């Protein structure tokens, strides 16, 4: 029905296609959609090459796997936390087909895109719940639904083997575990509570062996990378922190 197909083309061009990605919300411009419209051998469709470009660019713009994260810190205002293990990436070919299908349906819509990674793009990467590790002030907070639920001085890694910055997360929890390391070569360390955040096996754990925790102590008594924590505190922390909670670690540019 050419009559019907042309009415289809009208509708399609007039669709309000809205994306919600990492918190930002926006509408795909009507001019971009009229561009993409096609009609060939009696079939209405969209120019895949062009739609795929658009979706590729969404990736370039928004992907938390390749774009750092602006973070409102506790002591320093808005800082930039670099990419880490807690991230996601838009799957270009899946999203391209999904977006075409949505648009050719010709009904107004909102979507967040198809991604692969630690969470989805339907919400901002960081929300009201997270662990903040301010490496400069050498101090750590656990925020839960907006409010600080616990805080403490810590000891980061020594300057030869420093704690890296990035948007990390608690990917596992383990009790009475025993960690392996290197110095001239092999060594060990038993720990009551262990929460890794990184793929090189950085993580947050208790320290019997650190007598005090604070400001300068890291320069001489620093760790191999991990975040040494008061044992009375670390227990109480492991108690309240769900697996999957993000951990933001940062120091001064
Ligand atoms: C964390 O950086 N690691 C885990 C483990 N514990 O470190 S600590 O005893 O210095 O606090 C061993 C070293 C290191 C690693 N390379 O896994
Ligand atoms: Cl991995």
């Amino acid at each position: 029905g050419l009559k019907e197909q042309l009415a289809s083309m009208n509708a399609i061009a007039n669709v309000k296609a809205t994306y919600s990605i990492n918190g930002e919300t926006f509408q795909i411009p009507s001019s971009d959609i009229m561009s993409w419209l096609t009609y060939n051998d009696g079939k209405v469709d969209l120019d895949t090459e062009q739609v795929r470009q658009y979706v590729t660019d969404l990736g370039t713009k928004y992907n938390t796997s390749t774009n750092d994260t602006k973070f409102k810190s506790t002591k320093r205002g808005e800082v930039t936390v670099p990419v880490g293990t807690y991230s996601w990436t838009i799957q270009t070919d899946s999203e391209t087909e999904a977006l075409k299908k949505a648009i050719l349906a010709g009904q107004d819509f909102t979507r967040s895109p198809i991604v692969q990674g630690g969470t989805t793009a339907d919400h901002p990467l960081i929300e009201d719940t997270y662990i903040e590790v301010d490496l400069e002030n050498q101090h750590m907070w656990y925020y839960k639904d907006g409010k600080v639920a616990l805080e403490t001085d810590i000891v980061s890694g020594k300057p030869t083997t420093p704690t890296p910055a990035g948007v990390f997360y608690v990917w596992n929890k383990e009790e009475d575990a025993t960690l392996k390391g290197t110095n001239g070569t092999p060594y060990e360390s038993p720990v009551n509570y262990w929460m890794p955040i990184d793929w090189t096996g950085v993580g947050i754990h208790d320290s019997d062996w650190q007598p005090e925790y604070g400001g300068d102590l890291w320069k001489t008594r620093g760790s191999h990378g991990c975040i040494n924590t008061p044992p009375s505190v670390m227990k109480e922390l492991f108690g309240m922190v769900e697996k999957g909670t993000p951990v933001l670690v940062f120091g001064s540019h």
